[PDB]
């Protein structure tokens, strides 16, 4: 399991969004911040190995403009995940 | 140390809360998120600095308090952690 | 790479910036989050986070510690965390060591 955190251009995010949907990336968590200040959207998506590039493809399509300020993705190791429903690893 | 990022639902949030502070847990930040898992929903991300020893009590403790056993409880992760600082007195741990 | 995640007091943050332009680090994202330190509910805080190359890690890290402080209990806590690569959306750089 990969974490992905994406920082984006709000006026991108629906773009963004959409490009996961098709790329079969569902579960992700977002929330408004600033940043250097401008307003972006961080994107927090936790995937499997085979779930990574895929990921972080959609969105490098999806949200460049070619402007400074576009943003970064960091792709950071996890350890572990949990699924609360279950209360089972994964 | 490890980094707890746990997603759970506005609803359970207190119930979360109480079981942390129960569990001698109280060093953790939090904040409103939107999730999927175009329809999002409301959601609470809280983010925990915990020692290896105590990962695995403070995970259970979300697990138990957060869990309706329905789909979109959320997901608990648990990132690695090269090191960590304290502000107050600049130390290494 | 590294992903540092900064939480600070918000009446730091303005003298955090400061020192972190200083030393040479620009690119970076905050947001205001609620929290509770190690003592005994919860105040509001800044966090940031910073990615940034290995030969900047000490530096920011340095930056953050020495601004960010007042002595009193609630001033936060640094995470220094790995990270496998970073990619820039604008170039489609990557970045990994
Ligand atoms: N090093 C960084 N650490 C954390 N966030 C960053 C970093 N660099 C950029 N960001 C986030 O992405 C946004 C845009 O980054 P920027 O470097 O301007 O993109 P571009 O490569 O097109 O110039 C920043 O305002 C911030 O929200
Ligand atoms: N893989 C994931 N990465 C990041 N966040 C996720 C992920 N999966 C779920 N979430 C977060 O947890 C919330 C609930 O997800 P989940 O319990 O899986 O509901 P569902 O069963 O419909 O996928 C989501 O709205 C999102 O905020
Ligand atoms: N273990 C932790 N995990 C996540 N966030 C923490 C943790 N401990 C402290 N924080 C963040 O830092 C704030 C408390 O500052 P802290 O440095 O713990 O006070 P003190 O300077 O007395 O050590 C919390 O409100 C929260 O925002």
């Amino acid at each position: 399991m990969k974490l992905i955190v994406a920082i984006v251009r709000p006026e991108k995010l629906n773009e963004v969004l959409k490009a996961l949907f098709q790329a079969e990336v569902r579960g992700l968590t977002l929330s408004r911040v600033q940043g250097h200040l401008h307003e972006k959207v961080r994107l927090e998506i936790g995937v499997s190995e085979p779930f990574v590039k895929p990921t972080v493809e959609a969105i490098l399509k999806a949200a460049r403009t070619g402007e400074v300020g576009d943003g970064k993705i960091f792709v950071l190791p996890v350890e572990k995940v949990y699924r609360i429903r279950t209360g089972e690893e994964d």
